[PDB]
């Protein structure tokens, strides 16, 4: 339980430990000023003195600058825990998400990881800070109180811690109905956003037929149905704080007929009852607080919970221990039976296809089916099910991942773009070993000339989002040059649209003639010129191997572009 | 913009004003119970022994049920208000959306409507209600505490009322800096929301490009410039309260100054300043919010404001006061070009399709150029741009909406299925023209779905978001008969798919083909038997009209292709 989360805590209890002293003192501090009454209203008003009320004044704002100054320490000196275990939590989670599967991206969890990063890892320490903060602040309170009590009148106090244990079980019990009603109308509210959600979804189809008159009427039905709970959350949340301020009015009724109603009991003067009276009031907030607290804390833990299933959620197994410059070998399948995670069709059943070294591979791309598939197995994206693959004679495996990506790179005009400049994105983790000299051949072999050669700002211009927001016709050209700075023995290649360039199809021909005269591509074609210049099209697809041939053989029997 | 709400709070003052007065009651009830305090100091556990006494505790409880009461009963009547401006506001909205173009929810907005709905207006009656709870309560308060340092001490009293501006406004400027300080970290929050999800989002291309511990590191500098920014957000909020509670110590400091001197004495005994020195503390929450009020008041009613844009807009332009029962004559489009609102190339240039009666017309979605924009013109989901469309021998807009949506019906393979029963999914809008045994000859004429007959509760079973969720194969099935109750000349046949199952396939072309018997046909179809067996071919993409050819003259002026 916490004890898994201790550890992220255990370097931050130099602030930890002076956020609870800072704030014990703010408890003794909302306690000493209450201890002033008694002076004050004795030898006092009372008695008839002014050594007290000069005094009085003076003691007041001293004690609340200490009311103060305490506050913002603890506030400042918790948020060195909840704003320095946030930090660790969200960077632990950061550095075990890059290194887990894209599996788990594959619609296994949608957009929601964005807000399990921020909003959950937020939560954890903003409610898990305040069951820290209510636990110190208000069993200070309580624990001052009651000291305070037995030395003024303790005949008043043992009354009071007897009648403690009723009024802190009462609230308990009504907080436990109102969570109770909550969890249970969690599903009407889910029911009515899905109910209007839905509509707007299938705005389309429900304004095909005739009208939206009877769409309108069944929306009131529902738009009824969530008032009436609307209704109801109120009629349970607000029937709470009556009945637990009414229990605890008993007992203050009960502590206040325990006056010198018993003629031994005289010990109390104005001053000495006023205290007592007051502090009864004080102690609503801290005995509230007090069983409130175990909703926020398990609360915050069940987020951190959460987290920790992300968190112990495997990374890519990582075992292979090869490396290889420059993989020169032939790349092939061999019987690549493959399903993804969350599907029963295979996609890609045995397939035997090789790839020939500096020679191109062309599918056709309009089946949809064994397209991305067959790019993402070279990278290991999904790890191949029932297969062999190959690259310079042994298996894939056999590579670290590190040691294998580099080995291939991806092309696509649907391309991801960094937020960093041009000069970077083009060379992410490659400023290391590559200079400002090696982007200026890749920009000019590349052909990015249009948006970035001619300008004397050179290499670094704001290019990513929060940007220029790089239109389609350079961003093909600049994840181009990405692949084409060197490294890069094989290419993936999309061409997903195929669609109007100005000579940017130029420009990948050229890439085409730069960097596969002697390395290897597979490409998915949806282009004519892929069409007509591939050494080696096999149209295999659709899980299924039925072509193999040059463009004397792009037919096995009469189909597809078999012109 | 209030002066524009209130109607919709016009026939609710039963529930408001109520609400009010069982506040007003509360303060009341706040303000009298700690009036109470100098009858008993002053006559009980002082200076005379018991009178007062007796009937005190009896009156605290009594006066405490009544705070509960007046409690409860202003939470349920201001849920009668908040029940029912927001439930007025969602049907309102509700019926303000249904019949807002398809322009709108497409590209000028996107599904957060729900949100729009949900959250936007449920945070108009829970601020401006929030603006009324603590309006009156809290101006309550203070104008019943105000009185009672009146008459209880007037010779101190006017030192409250001439020191309030400045503690009035000391929270005001105080507040203002933390509110104008809150808004400078959103765009620290929004960058690191940027960076989390664009980074995240870009797993492609930051895992196989190797990026990983460089990655790792960018993150680690957004980290610090957020924990850097949470500190100076709590700082800032955190300042904030010590500081207005120091400047309120400071006034209770200075009345106690003035209750050390020998004119205020005689008039101050010792019942009666520990009520007027009580209610200096009384007094915090009140005065406190009673100058925040306008930081929600004006902040729901913003939210109104956004939902007034979204409600003061214009539905689809329905200019049209003519009905038809049977769109026998040929629809027909001559010259239109069409650009979609926010794209300045467009898609649709000019036009001459024309769709004979008894004669169907197909199409091929490869290019995915003018194939939904197209079919998406008959619907009026998008007005013409400029041309002619023709219906009869009429233009469009001699119809109008409700009499021409009638006269088409889209039937697509992924298509939107409402949470209802099937008797009305199949005659939505239709149920009070046609009866279950029309229902199940629709079934009967639908001949591929098995799933609804022979088990006798598919003329009301459930297949929506509930009960069995519908399958691909099926969808289409149910779209079938949609489509095939009758009532249906124009068809719109989409194929997003081009795989086919054991007669479904077929079952849809009968489909088509009885609606051939009589009416029209515009089919998209990447499937080439509904083109092989079409009475009339074309294959019109780029915008321009290209094709008019049966079998015979498939695809001439198209070029390249040849078939
Ligand atoms: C013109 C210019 C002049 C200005 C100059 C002024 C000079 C003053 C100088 C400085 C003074 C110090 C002020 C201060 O600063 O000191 C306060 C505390 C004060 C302690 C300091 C002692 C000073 C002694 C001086 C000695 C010097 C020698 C700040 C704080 O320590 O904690 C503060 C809070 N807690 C309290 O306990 C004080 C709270 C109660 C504490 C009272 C102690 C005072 C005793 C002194 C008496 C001595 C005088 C002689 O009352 C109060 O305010 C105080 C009003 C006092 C009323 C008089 C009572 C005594 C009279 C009779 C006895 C003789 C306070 O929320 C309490 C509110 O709850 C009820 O309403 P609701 O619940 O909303 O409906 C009250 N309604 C009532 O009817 C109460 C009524 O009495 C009930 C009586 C019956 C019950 C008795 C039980 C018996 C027990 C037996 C069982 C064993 C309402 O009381 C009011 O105003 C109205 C007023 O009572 C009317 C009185 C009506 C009836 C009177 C009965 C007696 C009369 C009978 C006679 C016959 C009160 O406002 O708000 C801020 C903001 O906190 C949050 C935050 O954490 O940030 C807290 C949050 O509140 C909640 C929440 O609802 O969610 C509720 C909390 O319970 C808690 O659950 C927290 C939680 O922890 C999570 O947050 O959340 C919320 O408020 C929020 C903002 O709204 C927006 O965010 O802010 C907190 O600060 P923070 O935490 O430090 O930041």
């Amino acid at each position: 339980t916490f004890r898994r989360l201790w550890p992220t805590i255990a370097p931050f209890k130099a602030g930890l430990i002076v956020a609870g002293v800072a704030l014990i003192l703010n408890a003794a501090s909302d306690t000493f000023m209450l201890s002033l009454l008694k002076p004050l209203l004795d030898d006092g008003f009372g008695k008839t003195d002014r050594s007290v009320l000069v005094w009085m004044p003076l003691v007041v704002i001293g004690l609340m600058i200490l009311r103060g100054i305490t506050s913002y320490v603890s506030s400042y000196c918790i948020s060195w825990v909840s704003g320095k275990v946030v930090m660790t939590m969200r960077r632990r989670l950061f550095g075990h998400m890059m290194g887990m599967p894209v599996s788990f991206f594959d619609k296994q969890s949608t957009g929601t990881l964005l807000s399990r990063i921020t909003y959950d890892s937020e939560q954890v320490a903003s409610s898990s800070s305040g069951a820290l903060i209510t636990v110190v602040r208000e069993g200070a309170s309580i624990i001052g109180l009651f000291i305070m009590m037995f030395y003024y009148s303790w005949q008043l106090s043992i009354i009071l811690i007897v009648l403690a244990p009723i009024v802190s079980i009462a609230i308990r019990v009504v907080s436990k109905r109102f969570r109770n009603i909550s969890k249970n109308m969690q599903n009407t509210m889910g029911q009515v956003t899905t109910s209007a959600e839905q509509m707007l979804k299938g705005h389309k189809e429900v304004l095909i037929f005739g009208g939206q008159e009877v769409e309108t009427k069944r929306f009131d039905k529902v738009s009824n149905r969530m008032r009436l709970q609307g209704m109801k959350m109120v009629s349970a949340s607000s029937i709470s704080d009556p009945i637990i301020q009414l229990i605890a009015s008993l007992a203050l009724a009960f502590v206040l007929y325990a006056a010198s109603f018993p003629s031994v009991m005289d010990s109390l003067t104005a001053g000495t009852i006023t205290v007592v009276f007051s502090s009864m009031i004080a102690l609503m907030r801290p005995l509230k607080s007090l069983t409130n607290v175990n909703a926020q804390f398990q609360r915050g833990m069940a987020a951190c919970q959460t987290l920790f299933t992300i968190l112990d959620s495997e990374q890519e197994k990582d075992e292979g221990k090869r490396v290889i410059e420059r993989a020169t070998g032939d790349v092939e399948f061999r019987n690549v039976t493959f399903t993804y995670p969350g599907r029963d069709v295979p996609a890609l059943r045995n397939i035997n296809l090789k790839i020939p070294a500096g020679k191109t591979v062309a599918l056709v791309g309009r089946s949809g089916s064994g397209k991305s598939t067959i790019a993402s197995l070279i990278t290991r994206f999904y790890d191949i099910d029932e297969g062999e693959i190959l690259m310079d004679g042994h298996d894939l495996r056999e590579y670290t991942l590190a040691s294998l990506r580099n080995q291939v790179a991806l092309v696509s005009q649907n391309v991801h773009l960094f937020n960093d400049t041009v000069a970077n994105n083009i060379a992410y983790a490659r400023t290391e070993q590559y200079s400002r000299e090696q982007i200026e051949e890749a920009a000019r072999m590349a052909y990015a000339m249009d948006f970035i050669n001619k300008m004397d700002n050179g290499l670094d211009t704001v290019i990513g989002e929060n940007g220029v927001l790089l239109s389609g016709g350079q961003r093909q050209r600049i994840a181009i040059a990405r692949a084409l700075l060197r490294d890069s023995p094989i290419l993936i290649l999309d061409e997903a649209t195929s669609a109007l360039d100005t000579e940017s199809e130029r420009a990948i021909q050229a890439a085409l003639d730069e960097l596969q005269k002697n390395r290897t591509s597979l490409v998915i074609a949806h282009r004519l010129s892929t069409i007509e210049k591939a050494d080696e099209i096999v149209v295999v697809e659709d899980g299924v191997i039925v072509e193999r041939g040059t463009h004397n053989d792009l037919l096995e029997h009469r189909g597809v572009y078999a012109q």
